[PDB]
C-alpha cells in the first residue's frame, strides 16, 4: 500500500514502473489523512483533481509545506497571479507562433543526426537532449555558450520535482544541491535580464523587460521565475518524448520500420507515447478546501499526487492499455495536464518531436535496440541518460 508507493521511488523500479502503477490503480484510491496525503491513479479521479476549483498548486496551501517550514514560478501557483502570469507569456507558445520555429528545428535536427557516427550511439547525448536545449536557450535569449551551466543545475531542479517530501515525509538528499542550484540560475538570469536594459534583444527575456518596464503587469523577479521555468521545461521534459518514443517503436514489432518508411505515423507515435510512457509521470495538488474526488473526501491542505503515468492505462478509458498501439482507434492521455494549468509548451515539444522521430527512424531504418537502456534516478521527470541504438 504504502509500501508500494515506496516502491515507485526505488530506483530499482525506475525501468519499468508500470507494473506498480497498474497495481495501484487496480486496489483503488489511496486515501492516506494520517500522512496528510492522497493518491489517485483512475483516469476519472485524476481529470476530476486537475479540474476541481477547490485543487490548489501553490505549496503555501499545503499542510506537509506549512510543517516542513516549521516568488515561485506560475506553474506552482494560484489566481490571479497564475492567470496573470501564463497571461502574459501564452501568445509567445501559441501553435502559430511556434510554427516559425519549424526551419530552424530541421536545420538542428539534420546537423545532429549527420554528427552521429556508428555502429553504436547514445540518442539521448546525440539528438534527444541537445535539440530541445538549444531551441529554449534560443527562445529565451539564453547564450548557447553557458549550456554547461544551465545543464547541471536545470537537472538538479528536474530531480527536485520528484515527491520525496510527500512519500517519505524528510526532503531530497539532493535538497541542499538543488536550493544552490536555484540560487545560481537566478542569480544568472537577473544578470541576462539587466543587460536587456542597456542592449535590445530579440527574444522572450526581453520582451517580458518591455511589459515590466511599462507598468505594473510584472515585476524583475517574476520575470526570473518565469523564465527559469521555462528554461528548465525546454531542457528536461522533451528529451524524454523523444527518447521514449524511440524505445518504444524499438520494442514493438514493426514500429520502427513503419516510421522509417512513413513519416505521416509520427503525429500518432507520439501521442501514443505520451499515453504509454509519459515523460511526466504524476503531478501534485493541494486541497484548498475540503473536497470530493469520486466519493472520496480529502481534507483542506491535504496533498493529492496524480499518478498519470497509471491513469493512462486505466482499462475503463483505453482498450489493451499496456500495449503500445500508434494505431488505437482512441488516444487518451493528461500527459500534458489538464485545465488552468495545461502545458504551455505542448504546441513546441510536439513540433520538436514531429520533425526530430520520423527523421531519425528514415536516416536509419535498419536501427536496433543496443543493450538496456540506463535510467536517472528522478522519478516525476522520468528519462534515459543512456539508450544505445545499434544503426
Ligand atoms: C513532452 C514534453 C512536455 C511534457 C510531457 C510536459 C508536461 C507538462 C505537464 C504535465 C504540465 C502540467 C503540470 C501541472 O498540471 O501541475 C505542464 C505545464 C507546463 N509546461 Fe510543459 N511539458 C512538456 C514540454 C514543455 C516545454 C518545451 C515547455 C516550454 C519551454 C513547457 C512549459 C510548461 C509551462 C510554463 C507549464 C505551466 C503551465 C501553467 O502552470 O499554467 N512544457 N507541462
Ligand atoms: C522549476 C521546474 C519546472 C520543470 C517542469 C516542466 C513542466 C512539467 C510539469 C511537471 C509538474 C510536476
Ligand atoms: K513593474
Ligand atoms: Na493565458
Amino acid at each position: 500500500a504504502q509500501g508500494l508507493l515506496l516502491q515507485l521511488l526505488d530506483p530499482a523500479t525506475r525501468a519499468d514502473p508500470y507494473p506498480i502503477y497498474d497495481r495501484i490503480r487496480r486496489g483503488g484510491p489511496l486515501a492516506l489523512p494520517e500522512a496528510n496525503l492522497a493518491v489517485f491513479s483512475s483516469f476519472s479521479d485524476c481529470d476530476d483533481v486537475l479540474r476541481h476549483p477547490s485543487s490548489c498548486s501553490d505549496r503555501t496551501k499545503s499542510t506537509i509545506f506549512q510543517r516542513q517550514l516549521a516568488p515561485a514560478s506560475f506553474l506552482f501557483l494560484d489566481p490571479p497571479d497564475h492567470t496573470r502570469l501564463r497571461g502574459l507569456v501564452s501568445k509567445a507558445f501559441a501553435p502559430r507562433v511556434i510554427k516559425r520555429l519549424e526551419p530552424e528545428i530541421t536545420a538542428l535536427v539534420d546537423q545532429l543526426l549527420d554528427a552521429v557516427d556508428g555502429p553504436e550511439f547514445n540518442l539521448i547525448d546525440n539528438l534527444a537532449y541537445p535539440l530541445p536545449v538549444a531551441v529554449i536557450c534560443r527562445l529565451l535569449g539564453v547564450p548557447i555558450e553557458d549550456e554547461p551551466k544551465f545543464s547541471r543545475a536545470s537537472a538538479l531542479l528536474a530531480a527536485a520535482l520528484d515527491p520525496f517530501l510527500a512519500l517519505t515525509g524528510e526532503t531530497s538528499d539532493l535538497f541542499d544541491e538543488q536550493m544552490k542550484a536555484g540560487m545560481w540560475l537566478r542569480d544568472y538570469l537577473r544578470a541576462l535580464i539587466d543587460e536587456r536594459r542597456r542592449t535590445p534583444g530579440e527574444d522572450l527575456m526581453s520582451g517580458l523587460v518591455a511589459v515590466e518596464e511599462s507598468g505594473d503587469q510584472l515585476t524583475e523577479d517574476e520575470i526570473i521565475a518565469t523564465c527559469n521555468l521555462l528554461l528548465i521545461a525546454g531542457h528536461e521534459t522533451t528529451v524524454n518524448l523523444i527518447a521514449n518514443a524511440a524505445l518504444a517503436m524499438l520494442r514493438t514489432p514493426g514500429q520502427w520500420a513503419a516510421l522509417a518508411a512513413d513519416g505521416s505515423r509520427a503525429s500518432a507515435v507520439i501521442e501514443e507515447t505520451m499515453r504509454y510512457d509519459p515523460p511526466v509521470q504524476l503531478v501534485s495538488r493541494y486541497a484548498g478546501d475540503d473536497l470530493t474526488i469520486g466519493t472520496h473526501t480529502v481534507p483542506k491542505g491535504d496533498t493529492m499526487l496524480l499518478l498519470l503515468a497509471a491513469a493512462h492505462r486505466d482499462p475503463t478509458i483505453v482498450g489493451a492499455p499496456d500495449r503500445f498501439d500508434p494505431d488505437r482507434a482512441q488516444i487518451r492521455h493528461l500527459g500534458f495536464g489538464k485545465g488552468a494549468h495545461f502545458c504551455l509548451g505542448a504546441p513546441l515539444a510536439r513540433l520538436e518531436a514531429t520533425v526530430a522521430l520520423p527523421a531519425l527512424a528514415a536516416r536509419f531504418p535498419e536501427a536496433r535496440l543496443s543493450g538496456e537502456p540506463e535510467y536517472k534516478r528522478n522519478l516525476t521527470l522520468r528519462g534515459m541518460s543512456t539508450l544505445s541504438i545499434a544503426v
